[PDB]
């Protein structure tokens, strides 16, 4: 009920300590496939018996674990997912989001929403793009906790899209090439482009030879205020725009607009926030997201409305809002050039 | 379904931050009964219309409040408990628990889990009872917050125990007197003492005179490491025995046995944890209470047979432990002498 839900809500930062103890400890790896007893668990991570005990018992408590007999633990499917080596693995992505780079701004959320700008620059010293650029450790761990939030994303597009129409895809701000490989796999004639920041571009390109798709996915690095390579049939954006303030957004989408050409079609993969802001059955809470946003970059999530009014700006009309399945959270927003 | 459970949890620290923001502002008593303007509310808090909008967003997708029309919030059932002035109001138990004093600990969890013994100590330069002792706001803020805590037990216990048959009911660390007033309020010839620290004792003094209470509800203060007062048909020790280590809880219940004599009985109202640990529908979550009572006292929950045994050793069996309403999440263990 009322009450339930509200204290739910308060402990909820207690509940992401004991996540982030389970994660930095490597916990799901040391139980893997099998019951592992909390004595051999307690030797592979410098805890002692009882206190790595009583973390079990929480991490089974909120349903990672399970407590099959006294002292003797099995991962759940949801435990199993920050496994370093499971298929769907977003154990970059939890260490991520409990690293003190993305913790540390939200102490300070009421300057935040004072200011409007973010608190990341002053607790770590820089914007957190130019910073992730000078720490190529973070830069990795980005790379990787971006693969592990976009899998839902990437198993659901192509199924809720036809890319058939398409001889070229490029994707602009496309990570390390997760979205663009889960389309290419499902069309083998399709070609990609991953456009990149030089740095995370190293990380495309390796993943891209990985995947066995270098003979029809290319990486080109640059930046996105500057231009995107043109020439493409369709242009990829995901979880880039809600990264930036208006005004950034509309240069980026003005950098699509030129590439866009006369048959470019432009799809904005991001949250399409409702007017009316209500609970939302989206794995990740999107007006959370929103300002994760404005802590960490100064970025926002926005309506559809908001959108179709930076597109008119940057000479472009939202053509049509497609959806993905609900526990996604994103929507596929699909922009051509404004008539003019 | 797997990865929805596993990304609920890793958020819970920002929708903490968000729900902590909402009661640090005030902004349930400023929306009150009524649809509140964002723009009205923005010049009670200090925030711009933007942000507090946005922050406020969050909120109703978080279920504390609905946004009737674009920038109009009027507050759900849940916001509503967030009012200093509801009549079920968690307000003060909110603030305590989103204080640095209860979450700054939580940073050091690891520490906690490696030593045994409290991070709090670390943090703010003495134990918790002392340093509150010493911060009569902090106190203050306290003998509320376990009031808010209480009611979903002071509301249940009555019509799940029989307390008929007594003539006098001692509450062993009583707090403010919320959970025997509840009980006095059901039994009009009942007599009852509130046994407390000095400090709390002067708010359970004045609960009880406010109460109308006076003619049969006493307050008397010390410590149950020296003394519980005797001569009491039945004594209550609830949300206590959790806050001490294994001797220092032996040391209680033996000031307990010495209080009940021949016939004295002991109920001892707290967390009975199963032998193992599985997902619980008690409102707050028993296994993240064990680590709370880690951090800031180096205290703990326990199973009905790491209690029995405790019991045992000051002289006490555990007679009979009875359940309260699953959402509740304490139980009533009752405990006689020893047989010995
Ligand atoms: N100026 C710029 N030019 C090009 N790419 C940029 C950029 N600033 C940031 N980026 C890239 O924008 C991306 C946003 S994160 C989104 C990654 C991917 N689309 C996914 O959904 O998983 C990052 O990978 C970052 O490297
Ligand atoms: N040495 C001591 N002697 C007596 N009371 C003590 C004590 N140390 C702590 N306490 C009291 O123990 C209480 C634990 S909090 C529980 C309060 C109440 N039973 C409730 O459930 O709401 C505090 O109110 C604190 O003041
Ligand atoms: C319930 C909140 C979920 C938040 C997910 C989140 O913040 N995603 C994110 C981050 S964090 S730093 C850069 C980014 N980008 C590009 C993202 O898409
Ligand atoms: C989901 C976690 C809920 C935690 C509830 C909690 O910690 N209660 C608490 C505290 S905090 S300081 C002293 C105390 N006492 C006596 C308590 O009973």
């Amino acid at each position: 009920g009322a009450r339930s839900l509200l204290m739910q809500r308060l402990f909820g930062s207690r509940v992401t300590e004991v996540l982030a103890a389970m994660a930095r400890l490597d916990l799901a790896d040391a139980i893997g496939d099998g019951i592992a007893d909390v004595h051999d668990l307690a030797r592979s991570c410098d805890l002692p018996a009882d206190g790595l005990h009583r973390l079990l018992r929480a991490l089974a408590g909120l349903g990672m674990c399970e407590e099959s007999e006294p002292g003797k633990f099995a991962l759940t499917a949801s435990g199993a997912l920050l496994r370093k080596d499971h298929p769907e693995s977003v154990y970059d992505f939890a260490r991520f989001h409990t690293a003190p780079e993305t913790t540390r701004p939200w102490t300070n959320l009421e300057q935040a929403l004072r200011t409007g700008r973010p608190t990341f620059d002053e607790h770590f010293g820089s914007p957190l793009y130019e910073y992730m650029a000078g720490h190529p450790e973070l830069s990795a761990r980005f790379a990787a906790a971006m693969r592990g939030e976009s899998l839902a994303t990437a198993d659901t597009i192509a199924e809720h899209y036809d890319f058939s129409p398409y001889r070229t895809v490029t994707d602009v701000g496309g990570g390390d090439g997760t979205l663009i490989t889960a389309i290419l796999r499902r069309h083998p004639d399709l070609r990609g482009t991953i456009f990149e920041t030089p740095e995370i571009a190293e990380r495309a390109a390796e993943r891209v030879r990985a995947a066995g798709l270098h003979d029809r996915c290319a990486v080109v690095s640059g930046d996105f205020f500057d231009l995107v390579p043109g020439g493409a049939d369709l242009y990829l954006v995901k979880s880039t725009l809600h990264n930036w303030d208006d005004e950034h957004v509309v240069r980026i989408l003005s950098s699509c607009r030129t590439a866009l050409a006369d048959r470019g079609r432009l799809l904005v993969i991001d949250v399409v926030l409702p007017d009316r802001a209500e609970p939302d059955p989206a794995e990740l809470n999107p007006y959370v997201k929103d300002l994760q946003m404005l802590v960490l970059l100064g970025g926002r999530e926005r309506t559809r409305a908001h959108l179709d009014r930076l597109c008119a700006r940057a000479g472009l009309v939202i053509d049509r809002v497609l959806p993905l399945p609900p526990h996604v959270g994103l929507s596929l927003t699909e922009v051509v050039p404004a008539p003019a």
